[PDB]
This record gives structure tokens, sequence and C-alpha cells, in this order.
């Protein structure tokens, strides 16, 4: 079957045939749709069929299908799972997981890039330390002093689900947050319950608006253990407003590097529980999410407050007025500084080149409509305009519960 | 089965079970979302009409009465004998009502059931649809204090007699090719502005042209007639600060009125049924204004303030953008005419969401629709999870009129 999309600002009309290859599912059926909902151990018995898969999808992208050296691939991964129940990844074919997850990943309006991904293979890795020092290698290499370079450190796979690699932060750079008594946040309101487990753990607290979070790593099944990363490696932007003097008094700041670490990577039914990816910022992430959700910084009260804007009416447009103001900063600011970062009219932009090339050469592209339009401006970014279907591929990135909900502590 | 919709700024759950009610299809598949694709006999008419009638019934706590029995009995003797069937003025009122309570793309939805029904179904002619449609409009626009209605025009038959306005909204601006190679006025209208020319219409060829309401009675070839000029109230665009802005020559009219839809009630079928509400700012200042293949103005806009267009990054059309929608919604409230910003009725939404949910046991609701073309996060709606599916009483998308008429 073949499925079509339109884009209603140009008329252009894509066919799908990719969706043909996709089984995992939606969410959706026939008299629902989930589309914005954000969430809608493994048997000998499921595991061959998945590893076969993806190496018919392997070795058909290197021009080898069919070959001897498919063949016999096939077979040394079909004795192995028989004999020890999993089976290892070659580096190639690592590599080539790891790329397939980030091209598949519907959510990412970044995808352009999908084929420049460096890759760590960790899965030599055995201890906490380790993990420690290999994603402080990563952290240095992917800020490369503000040219950021996309890069994923792969950590140790699943095995008996007792003996799991975790990265207990959601992102390897990221703000703590702290309840006060009288019922306030200081710092990332997002981060409290992550903050907590922290100074429980054994953190010292610095207490202030922007204090980078320590590591919490968990090696093996092991009860996680505490790091910081070096400050050195932590490249931050001093956030300042190109006509706007006043605004560098607000005291802002942010990260430059990006790093989500809480995500499953699968790769031919094996599962990657520990697998930091990074990329670089859309300024919109920053200027809009971050700092203008009333469930996160709320700035938004404030900038308008010094910008003098009627605020006695919603319809004066005042939150409207801040927020894009804001934004100006978070791109001139890392802009300034060199460090990399993209708008969202030239990352949608760049989004529809790419998925217009994947509907050639691939017959698809799956993209997630509510998470690849920018929370401002939606309609003048090209993406609005554009019809998508959204399914799930494997290789694939994953969400996995929080690790201190399930963790079977040794003390 | 039983399913949870979260708000994830203020945690707030929902549990739906108003789905397990829904009768029609998503597009959607266990496979395959289309959640962001615009349009994914007597036989059966009688299980249509028996599901409206329990649910009226039930509505007005009368469930299995005999004046209920009594009903369904006489509509199915009536489908029996005819082919067809009547609705009582009461279940006509009732299925509009509901048909929009259950819009799962109208943000505006807190005001469903107040809803003016005008019951047109003793219409015969285009002309009886034109005084018809003239008194909706006049009634609706109130001097500037909108209030919502519906007109409902006599329901399908064979279907080769149809009632439809062939018109996308009661009121729009014509769009005309230009030798230039560029277009004047709305290009969203260019197509239907030359069948009106085709039908007879001496056309202006201005920017903001209303244009002419071309009407089909009983299957007939459709018919022109302009709206008192006097009836469609309009808005000269100026901006609270920029003194320049009224240079543009901008304006939009008052009356949102979409008149190419078909209205479904108990499995009978109103292919001609204008309705109309009041505007969010957002739909003129951000689609209308600044859509590329709109009117556009962008451009324009951000010259006359002088930002810098050189680079993207600038974001001299977030900044635009944003001055083009105060300038809107001030022009609306100087001149008296009701309008909604996008933070008040998204706001709005939210609270009828939750009475729906506390009252009915849901809300239908696509977010690709609800969430504004302009600043989505700063709203509530988006941080609202939200589950999409089709109740009926509806409204449902019909092909223009012209790809399917034999004149
Ligand atoms: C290279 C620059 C990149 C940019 C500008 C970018 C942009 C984005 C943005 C804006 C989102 C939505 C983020 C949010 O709203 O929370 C996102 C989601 C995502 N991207 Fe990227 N991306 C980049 C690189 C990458 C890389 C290297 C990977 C993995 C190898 C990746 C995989 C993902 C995934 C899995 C999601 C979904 C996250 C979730 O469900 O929470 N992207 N991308
Ligand atoms: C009273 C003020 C109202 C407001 C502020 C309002 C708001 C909106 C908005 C902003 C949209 C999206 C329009 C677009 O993007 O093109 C919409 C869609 C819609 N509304 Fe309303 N609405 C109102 C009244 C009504 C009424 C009175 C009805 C029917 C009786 C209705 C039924 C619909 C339908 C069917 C859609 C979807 C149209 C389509 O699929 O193209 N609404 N509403
Ligand atoms: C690699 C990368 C580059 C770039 N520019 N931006 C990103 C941001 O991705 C951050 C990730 C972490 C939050 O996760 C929230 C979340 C919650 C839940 C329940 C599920 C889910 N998939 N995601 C939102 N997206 C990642
Ligand atoms: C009643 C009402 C109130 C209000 N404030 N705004 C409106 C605007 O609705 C206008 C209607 C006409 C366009 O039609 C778009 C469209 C195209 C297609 C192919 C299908 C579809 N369902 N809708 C967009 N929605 C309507
Ligand atoms: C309920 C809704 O799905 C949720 O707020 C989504 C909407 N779209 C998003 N889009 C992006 N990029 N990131 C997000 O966190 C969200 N949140
Ligand atoms: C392709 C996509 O579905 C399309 O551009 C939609 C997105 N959301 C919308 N939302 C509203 N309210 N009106 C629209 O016309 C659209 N267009
Ligand atoms: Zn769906």
């Amino acid at each position: 079957r073949f499925l079509k999309v339109k884009n209603w600002e140009t008329d252009v009309v894509l066919t799908d045939t990719l969706h043909l290859k996709s089984t995992l599912e939606t969410g959706c059926t026939e008299h629902i749709c989930m589309g914005s909902i954000m969430l809608p151990v493994r048997t000998k018995d499921q595991l061959f069929p998945l590893a076969k898969e993806f190496l018919d999808q392997y070795y058909s992208s290197i021009k080898r299908f069919g070959s001897k050296a498919h063949m016999d691939r096939l077979e040394e991964v079909n004795k192995e799972i028989e004999s020890t129940s999993t089976y290892q990844l070659k580096d190639t074919e690592l590599i080539y997981g790891a790329k397939h997850a980030w091209r598949n990943a519907s959510r990412c309006v970044g995808r352009i890039q999908w084929s420049k991904l460096q890759v760590f293979d960790a899965r030599d890795c055995t201890t906490a330390h380790g993990m420690f020092n290999y994603i402080c290698n990563h952290v240095k290499y992917a800020t490369n002093k503000g040219n950021l370079r996309s890069a994923i450190t792969i950590f140790p796979q699943r095995t008996d689900g007792k003996h799991d690699f975790r990265v207990w932060n959601s992102q390897l750079i990221r703000y703590a947050g702290y309840k006060q008594p009288d019922g306030s946040t200081l710092g990332d309101p997002a981060n409290v319950q992550f903050t907590e487990i922290c100074i429980q753990q054994g953190w010292k607290a610095p207490r202030g608006r922007f204090d980078v979070l320590p590591l919490l790593l968990q090696a093996n099944g092991n009860d996680p253990e505490l790091f910081q990363i070096p400050p050195e490696l932590v490249l931050e932007v001093p956030i300042r407003h190109p006509k706007f003097d006043w605004f560098k008094d607000l005291g802002l700041k942010w990260y430059g590097l990006p790093a989500v670490s809480n995500m499953l990577l699968e790769i031919g039914g094996l599962e990657f529980s520990a697998c930091p990816f990074s990329g670089w910022y859309m300024g919109t992430e920053i200027g809009v999410r971050d700092y203008c959700d009333n469930s996160r910084y709320n700035i938004l009260e404030e900038v308008a407050k010094k910008m003098d804007l009627d605020m006695r009416k919603t319809s004066s447009l005042w939150k409207d007025q801040a927020l894009v103001e804001i934004n100006i900063a978070v791109l001139y600011s890392f802009q300034s500084d060199k460090v990399t970062i993209v708008d969202h009219h030239s990352a949608t932009e760049s989004f529809i080149k790419h998925m217009e090339n994947e509907y050639r050469c691939r017959g698809g592209c799956p993209a997630d409509w509510v998470w690849i339009v920018p929370p401002m401006s939606g309609s003048i970014t090209p993406v609005f305009h554009q019809e998508m279907l959204n399914y799930r591929l494997t290789p694939s990135f994953e969400y996995q519960p929080d690790p201190w909900n399930t963790h079977v502590w040794k003390g």
C-alpha cells in the first residue's frame, strides 16, 4: 500500500511506502487517536526474528544482501543466541544501529544530521567509575570548545535485567532544583526529585539557581554512585540581549550541550539501557520551554515587567512579546560566544528538506507533528503546514521508567 | 479500555470513558498515526436514528419512557414507509448543539449550549436561501456583539436535490490571478472567484472584495447574490503604537461563518448548514495575514518596523508576527467587535474539558488544531494530553460542489 502526505502551503505531495516495514504499535486505533499522548528480559523465542530483521536491514544497506558474509553472520548469531541466549553486535552493526535509531526518531527535528554521529563503544565498561570516565570523554568530545559534534556513548546491553547499566540523570548536564519550605522552587523545578536523590546519596548542594547536577551512575545493576563532572568540561553561556542591556542582570545562563541520558536504545532486539546521546540546541528548547514554561524557570513576568509591557490584559500579548525577546537573547548569546545553536526557522526548513530526501531515497520519514512543530511561531515555520505520518521503526530510542522507581537496592 | 489524559504542566489526570461511545473511524491504525493529516439506505438509517433518539431521550431524563419508545416506533414506521424521517424541532436543536459539542477541532466549545438554531427546512429556492442567510448574518453580527448561530436547510433526499452554499464561508474576500504574475486579494479563493466571474459576477478587482453568495437550492444550478454591504461588519486594522500600520490598508470581517460543511444528525444529512461564532485573534493575524499562501504580509510589516531581515536568527518574522496580532485584537476591541485572544480561548477550553470530563466522561479534542498557530507552549492546551475520536451528531467535510454538480 501507498500513503500520501500533502504540504498545504506548497501542494507538494509525497508517497510513503516505508510505513509497511513498521511492526511496533502507535497507541492509536481505527477508533481513537493517541497522537498527543506523551506515553501511549527477552526470550530466544522473540530474539532471533528481531536479530534476523536487523541483520537483513544492515546487509542490505551495505549492498551485501544474501551474500556468504550475510549468511555466515545470520548462522553465527543464531548459534550464539541458542547457546548463550543473547548475542554481541559487531562494531559496524553497532554504529549502523545507533545512526538508524536517530534516523528513525520521529520526534526529532534535527535528523538531517543523522549520518554524522560519532559512536563511542563503551561495551567493555564494568564499573560506575568506568562510566564516569567514558561520559567525561563524551562531553569533552561533543563540546569541542563550542563547535558541537553529535555523539553517543553505548554501555553494555541488558542481560537478565538484574545487571542493567543506567545513567540516573535524565540529561548529562542539567541544573538542580530545590523545593523550599515556603513552597517556592530555587533552580529548575523539573529536577527537584532527582536533586533530592543526589542529596540523599551524599551530594553537597550549593543551593543556587544554576548548580550543575552530579552524575549518578549505575554499572552492572549495582547501586548508583555520585560523580562531579569537571567544571572545566561544562560549557555555559551567560544570556544577554542585543538591545536590552538590563537583560544580563536577570542572571540567566544555560549549558551548551543537550545530552539525553535516560532513554533505551534497541538494536536487533538487544537493549542498551545506558546510551547517552547529544547534539546541539534549537533555540526554542531553552528560550521557550526551559525559561518560559510555568513549571520551569517561568521568567515571562519578570521579563515583561522590565520591558514595561501592558500586563493588565492577556490581549496586549505581553507574554508573546516577552517570549520573542527572550528567544532573540538565547540565540544572540550562543552565537556571540561561538557555541553551536540553530533557530527554529533554519531547523524546520532543514527538516522539510531532509524529509523530502528521505521520501525519495527511503520511501518515507516517520515524523510526529506534535513534537516537530516548534513551541512558538508554529505556523510561520514550514513544518506546521506539512502532513506527517507517524510510525515506529527499529532500531529505535525508547522511553524507560526512571531507575529509582525500579532499582533493587543492595545497600 | 478506560483511558487517562494527563496535563504535563499541572499534573491533573482525567479519565476518558466517552470514547467507547465513538462510532466513526479516525484514519489511524495500530501501525500508523494520521493525526496530522487534514482529511483521512433504509437498512443503514434506522440504527443511526435509534442511536440518536436514545441519546436525546437520555439527555431529557426520559430514557426508556413510553414517549421514548413511541418516538422510536414512529420514526421506524416513517423510515419503513418513506425511506427517511423528519426530526422534531427539539431534536434538531439538540443535534445541532451536539454536533458543535462533538467538534474535536474547535477550541471555542465552552459556548456549545448557547447556539441559536434557525430552522430553514421549509426553504425551497436560492432566493429563500439568500433571505435566510442575510437574516443569519444580521442576527449573528448583532452590531458587533456577536452571537453564535446555525441555519439549517433541507436534508439530503436522493442526493440529486442537495441544498448547498458553494462559498466556503458566508463572508470571504476575492482572489485574482494577475498578468503581473502575483495574486491580488486572497489567494485561497482564486478558484471560487473565477467560478463567480464565470457565473456572471462583476468583480471590482480589489484586495478586499467581499465575495457574492453562490447558492444551490434543491440540486438546481446555483445563483449569485450580493450580501447587503450594510450587513457585513468589517474592521480596519491599526496598531496601538505603530502609526504607519493603518497605511498597510488592511481590514478583516467580523463574522467567521463556515458554510461548506455537512451536519449529520441521527443519520440524516444537512448539506447546507452555515454556522458562525466569533474570531480568535490568531486566525486573522497569524493564518489569514501571515501564511505564505495567504495575504503573506510579514515581509512588508518587518520592513516598516526596520528589523534586520538579513538572518532568520534575528527572529524578525516572530517579532512582526506578534505586532500584527496585537493590531488585530486592538482593532476589533476598539470597534467593539467581539474577538477572543489565544490565551483567553485556550484557558476557556481547558475549563471546558474539565467540565466535559466531569459531566460527560470526556471531550474529543484534536491537539494539532486546538494549539494556536503562535506561542503554542505558553498556552495551557499545549501541555494538555487530548484524545481524538469521532462522535455523532457531527460536522463533516464534504467535497466542493463544482467537482460534483451536473449543470
Ligand atoms: C544535532 C542536533 C539536534 C537537534 C537540533 C535536535 C532537535 C531535537 C528537538 C528540538 C527535539 C525535541 C526536544 C524536546 O522538545 O524535548 C528532539 C527530540 C529528539 N531527538 Fe533530536 N536533535 C538533535 C540531535 C539528536 C541526536 C544526536 C539524537 C540521538 C542520536 C537525537 C534523537 C532525538 C530523540 C530520541 C528525540 C525524542 C526525545 C523524547 O522523546 O523525549 N537527536 N531533537
Ligand atoms: C463562538 C466562538 C467560536 C470560536 C472562538 C471558535 C474557535 C474555533 C477555531 C479557532 C477553530 C479552528 C479554525 C481554523 O483554524 O480554521 C475552530 C474550528 C471549528 N469550529 Fe469553532 N469556534 C467558535 C464557534 C463555533 C461554532 C458556533 C461551531 C458550529 C456550530 C463551530 C464548529 C467548529 C468546527 C466544525 C471547526 C473545525 C472546522 C474545520 O474542520 O475546518 N465553532 N473553532
Ligand atoms: C539529542 C538532543 C538534541 C536536542 N537539541 N534536544 C534534545 C532534547 O530532548 C530532551 C528529551 C527529554 C525530555 O523528555 C520528556 C519525555 C517524557 C516522557 C514521559 C516521554 C518522553 N519520550 N519524553 C523531552 N525530550 C535532545
Ligand atoms: C465557526 C467558526 C468560528 C471561528 N472562530 N473560526 C472558524 C474557522 O473555520 C474555518 C474553516 C474553513 C477552513 O477549512 C479548512 C479545511 C480544509 C479541509 C480540506 C478540511 C477541513 N476539515 N477543513 C478552516 N476551517 C469557524
Ligand atoms: C501533551 C503534549 O503531547 C505535550 O505537551 C507535548 C507537546 N509537544 C511537544 N513537543 C516537543 N518538542 N517537546 C515536548 O515536550 C512536547 N510536549
Ligand atoms: C498539516 C497540518 O495538519 C495542517 O497544517 C493543520 C495543522 N493545524 C491546524 N490548526 C488549525 N486550527 N487550523 C489549521 O488549518 C491547521 N492546519
Ligand atoms: Zn493517531
